[PDB]
């Protein structure tokens, strides 16, 4: 029975920036054509240059955020070129049936297919390969997966009836990885995706990743990547993690607002100083920038977020209000006078 | 001072299944009687075979669930039959005083004790042997767990007054186990707990378990131990970890209504995609099936769901709804006339 | 602009005590004063006698806890005796700009530095060194992190109108300790934290503790430094995680009232088994006592609790309610007319 709606093609745009959308819409449900593109290819990890056999969507780790409606139909043709060793397919986390679309989308290199899935659920969510088997992990923790965002038609709010509207967006993926090391300790290189299975399952199989990053490298968002704002834009940062936990943080911030179970049905939490974003979940964060400067975004595994590749920037321009916060003193020499035992 | 209310025997049955309750009741408080025979036996874990040296509650991992209301009192009999090698004790998370019940439960081999404790705390609580120091641990994660559901009387609400019942209840105990291996990688076996023991301790002190089970083994709720369903049922999972963290997921479906924290004082979320079972708790969800076929129930780490045994299934009879999913087009091979860059 | 408010200095205790403050006030904004000092020594922290070059605000693990109201103005005076080689810092998870405070409080040995931040947000909150780079995650888990708790004015509600008070409130920190090992698997001895340093980051990396511990040593909330109590008494639990998650459990008990994400703007949940501190956060607990004995305070990864470090005892005097619970039958041997099979 032909669905008759309008249709709308959508230019998905590389993490971690979302395409153009509207928050509130007084549209009715469309037909929302997106295409994802895999593209298995080598890829700098690290900031020593560390290399690994990743796999894509979209040729990005995450893939791109896909954004809708409440009751819109997401029409989604995944393309598999002929270049690619492996075959693959996709699960919404947003979609009912069929393992989120798994067991209607597997295709071989140089084929396409075409899922249909209504959005039916609010929130964000994880979207992720998985062909079968040993194969799920492994194509999610080589970087086949990102995530979805479907609104409701009237925007966010706080769940007390209040409209909350975001002046930015931002999508952080984070991604555990898993690279073999030589007796040596030294990461090891690899020619295709197939060659660094047998050693990379190895690695997988203890749990304990070697490189935990945003947006597909260690330093992808910090330096002249660091993520823009003003002083009193109201910022919504998504966070997604395919396979393993997080506990984001905003160094300098808060969470104004956080669904961290990341569904739009369930009031926000208010005030947090760090969340929790369960392995296979998206989440979310509004926050009003109150200060100027630089603020580092993190898991708050220290260890994780300085050590293993996790801590991206902003960079927040406006001026300082010395009510919350001011150096009364600037270091100086501990007073002789002083005791401090 | 003689407690004067009607007993009732109630006969435990075998994970995943639930023994006959009522889900609402007219029946006043009641004390409610329940028998748990210890068993220290070999078990079998994995696709391969591995065995392992279990310690169990009535035979099985988890323990089987137990279901009461609020204000029922619960007297169980604790049997720790003179085959064992090992004191036992039992500590219910629901029951209030005396280290949950374990500091009047240690028995020995060849001796039983009968411990009555008032179910004041609605929700579902883990159960699990704990005698003291090490040993807690140890007997813990060698399969002395299970769970107990204390319903409200009226049966569960979604928080906003309005009754909830499921059509259907499965009980999903999650297992992390620590089992040794030899110089060459390959599980050891033993002829006893207590000869395991000393290898055992060092796998559990590095936190990293080598499977993570449901109902006791890689593969027992997949095959012919699907667990079964159908179209317009309403499902409760209880899901519980008694000693690590577990990221419950369904595949291709969602939380409708999920007590993550397990309690069913607090109201439950709503469309969750995944949700977090904090090691030593049960929480629960519900959901709806909307479209059959094969659903998989996991740990949203997919390496603990695909390689270390975290995977169970639903198959669920009924008709598919197009309008909530459909193959819009079949795997074809991508047109000459596409681009995709 | 000068803040023309009344000053107030606030005496610290070490933890798990907690200085002398007023729940509700009616007394306006001050400028509450507190004072830390950076000592950097060796400290013994297992039952071994186990020893680690430690870092510390006060000389404690965790650094005290400081307790302000809502609209008061914090001032603290960071003191780094050049006794001690690193430079330190201070960032409160409770401020806002300037990374929490980090980025204007960098001292060296010698120096002292004077930080004022609002106390706009309710809750517990973690503050913690944090340098610049690896040394963050380092300071961190050399134990240099402790909480502020920034009360309401008319003090803790049940988020539904009712006033909530505590009779006792103690204060938890957790910490996770990361100590290298020589050939032979003994824990290594160094002469400084310097010396230490690349072994312990080695350690640090694979992201498994070889230490969880409460106030700084297993052991140290035990035998005579057992948490006191009586019978009725509501007492309020404050758990820190500066860098790693937690799973609280009280052995015998519940969280009447938690807030696990510990934001008191939030309302609190009711009735919890375990509760879950994420990794650079504090949450808190209320529990009105029940019944007199020993109860046991755990992370309810039992490993972690009982192998790794961390378990505190309650000790609380009252009468027992048989009512709660009662021993029906004490241990004796299993009827020979038993079956049990
Ligand atoms: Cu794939
Ligand atoms: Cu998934
Ligand atoms: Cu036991
Ligand atoms: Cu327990
Ligand atoms: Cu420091
Ligand atoms: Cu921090």
């Amino acid at each position: 029975d032909d669905l008759k709606l309008p249709r709308q093609r959508v230019d998905l745009v590389a993490p971690p920036f979302v395409h153009v959308h509207e928050q509130a819409t007084k549209q009715g449900p469309k037909i929302m054509e997106f295409k994802l593109v895999v593209q298995e290819k080598k890829m700098v990890i690290d900031e020593k240059g560390t290399t690994f056999q990743a796999m894509t969507f979209n040729g990005s780790m995450p893939g791109p955020l896909m954004v809708v409606h409440e009751g819109d139909y997401v029409e989604v043709t995944l393309v598999n070129p002929a270049t690619n060793t492996m075959p693959h397919n996709i699960d919404f986390h947003s979609a009912t049936g069929a393992l989120g679309g798994g067991a209607l989308t597997l295709i071989n290199p140089g084929e396409q297919v075409v899922l249909r899935w209504k959005a039916t659920r609010t929130g964000v969510f994880v979207y992720h390969c998985a062909p079968g088997g040993p194969m799920i992990p492994w194509h999610v923790v080589s970087g086949m997966n990102g995530a979805v965002m479907v609104l409701p038609r009237d925007g966010l709010n706080d769940g007390h009836g209040h409209s909350l509207r975001y002046d930015r967006i931002y999508y952080i993926g984070e991604q555990d990885l898993y690279v073999p090391r030589d007796e040596k300790g030294n990461f090891k290189s690899y020619d295709s995706p197939g060659e660094a299975y047998s050693d990379t399952e190895e690695v997988m199989r203890k749990l304990t990743p070697t490189h935990v990053v945003f947006n597909g490298k260690a330093g992808a968002l910090t330096g002249k990547n660091a993520l823009n704002a003003n002083v009193g834009e109201n910022v919504l940062i998504v966070h997604s993690q395919a396979n393993r936990d997080s506990r984001p943080h905003l160094i300098g911030g808060h969470g104004d607002y956080v669904w961290e179970t990341g569904k739009f049905s369930n009031a926000p939490e208010t005030g947090l100083e760090t969340w929790f974003i369960r392995g296979g979940s998206a989440g979310a964060a509004l926050y009003k920038f109150l200060q100027p400067g630089i603020y580092a975004y993190v898991t708050h595994n220290l260890i994780e977020a300085a050590n293993l590749g996790a801590t991206a920037h902003f960079k927040v321009e406006g001026k300082w209000n010395d009510d919350l916060m001011t150096q009364v003193k600037a270091p100086a020499d501990i007073p002789t006078g002083s005791t401090n035992e």
